[PDB]
């Protein structure tokens, strides 16, 4: 597996901004680090911002996608820590969307002194239901996503993109579809399978970093009740912030409102 040093190029690592307060921005499924481009200038005057692409992003050469290594989220965590260690960053705030919120939770447990604060957007510890637990999906319907992605990825993408964006923002729909279509279909399916096989409920109590959970009014993959569950079970001091906007991708569809929350969350850590 590639070293942290090699990952700096493979994952298109970028470091921008001023100061010694470090913020890492980690994008979610179906995008790449360009998803942060609209909120980024709200952070770079006050923070040193580290950006990178998950190995599944369309902007990463498909040759580096190890279908063995990456069938667990633990390997995505390995990559994040390797990048931060290569950059010689001992302490940071971490902002993760979607799968990266799960990666952030796992990274905080692996390296408690490295993560001074987590900000989780579109966050869920488990997407499948379980008795007294509402995740949003039953097993036969995650299986329906899989069959649709495999049978007709392009048609699945055009249907999913407006649902994910949620609000009526056509430039966000087109920009998300573009990065969804840049992904190779088999890699896209593989990451989705990995995310739906992840269940972090049993380790939330092991997180000790303070956390801010960012909740929008409506999220196709995250039920409103999930944020309360995270606040109840995360092992650190946790606050829920409410974006009065609709959708799963507020960094695409409502950058100004999102930036207000991020600046508040990242003021002291």
């Amino acid at each position: 597996a590639p070293s942290g040093a090699k990952l700096l190029q493979i994952l298109n690592v970028r470091v921008v901004g001023n100061g010694d307060r470090v913020v890492v921005l980690s994008h979610g499924f179906g995008t790449d680090q360009s998803a942060w481009s609209r909120v980024l200038p709200y952070l770079t005057r006050d923070h040193r911002v580290v950006l990178y692409d998950l190995v599944c992003a369309g902007s990463v050469n498909p040759e580096h996608f190890d279908f063995r290594r990456y069938d667990t989220l633990d390997s995505y965590v390995d990559d994040l820590l390797a990048i931060l260690d290569a950059l010689r960053i001992p302490r940071c705030a971490f902002v993760g969307h979607s799968v990266s919120a799960m990666i952030g939770i796992l990274a905080s447990i692996r390296r408690p002194e490295l993560f001074a604060k987590l900000v989780l957007i579109g966050a869920s510890p488990r997407f499948l239901n379980d008795n007294d637990y509402h995740g949003g999906f039953e097993l036969p319907e995650i299986q329906q996503v899989f069959d649709a992605m495999a049978a007709n990825y392009s048609a699945w993408a055009v249907g999913y993109a407006p649902l994910a964006v949620g609000a009526d923002v056509p430039a966000a729909v087109q920009e998300f579809s573009r990065t969804l279509f840049n992904m190779r279909p088999d890699i896209s399916l593989h990451v989705c399978r990995t995310v739906f096989n992840t269940d972090l409920r049993g380790v939330l109590g092991m997180v000790r970093s303070p956390c801010v959970v960012v909740q929008t009014t409506r999220d196709v993959s995250v039920p409103a009740s999930v944020a309360a569950y995270l606040r109840a079970h995360l092992g650190g001091r946790t606050t829920v912030e409410f974006l009065q906007t609709e959708g799963h991708l507020p960094h695409l569809s409502a950058p100004g409102l999102l930036a207000q929350v991020l600046r508040r969350a990242l003021a002291r850590y």
